[PDB]
């Protein structure tokens, strides 16, 4: 599974439903793990409520991404259980953000 392979890009699922609108706020929260290159919120218009909103964080170093996944996977956030994993760097760069993880 793509989600298990360590990269600089972290995918956060089930952090919020559709919607609200966060990119600056999540990015600011994830600075504790290290420098964040960018943050992309992608909404799948399907879609199960715990998979509708994908939040991507590209860290400047892989160390920061790993720390974030370990710290946030399984975390309780406003009644929701967050799923954190890695995402393929190449897929992220061409904005192919709907891949199975």
């Amino acid at each position: 599974a793509m989600g298990k392979c360590p990269t600089k890009v972290v995918l956060l699922r089930n952090m919020v439903g559709a919607g609200e609108v966060l990119e600056v706020e999540t990015k600011e929260e994830c600075e504790k793990y290290g420098k964040v290159g960018k943050c992309v919120i992608f909404e799948i218009p399907g879609a199960p409520d715990d998979e509708a909103v994908r939040i991507f964080l590209e860290f400047e170093r892989v160390e920061s991404a790993i720390k974030a996944v370990v710290d946030l996977n399984g975390r309780y956030f406003g009644g929701r259980v967050v799923k954190a994993c890695f995402y393929n760097l190449d897929k992220f760069r061409v904005l192919d953000l709907a891949e199975q993880v």
